[PDB]
């Protein structure tokens, strides 16, 4: 493919989603609670971040995305707070 697969893994209690940090504009779509979603994203610098709702949690900053390339942003509850962990495979 010319895109790289993202998925957002859910693994807390709470609705959550993965988006920039720059403004409104998001990364992953089809995130909800207890769940996951995937998306295809262009090669590029992706401004990473984690919110819950419209509280910002997290952020993890722009990453290098590759043709082909596959990862997947797994994020635990513990506390009641959420910590984003991103994995590449």
């Amino acid at each position: 493919k010319q895109k790289a697969l993202v998925r957002v893994q859910n693994l807390s209690g709470s609705k959550l989603t993965l988006k920039t940090a720059d403004g409104k504009t998001d990364v992953v779509k089809d995130v909800g609670p207890q769940s996951h979603g995937d998306r295809e994203i262009n090669p590029v610098k992706v401004n990473l971040a984690l919110f819950d709702g419209s509280k910002k949690v997290s952020d993890l900053k722009p990453v290098t995305l590759a043709r082909g390339e596959v990862v997947c942003l797994y994020v635990t509850g513990s506390g009641g707070k959420l910590a984003p962990v991103w994995v590449k495979r």
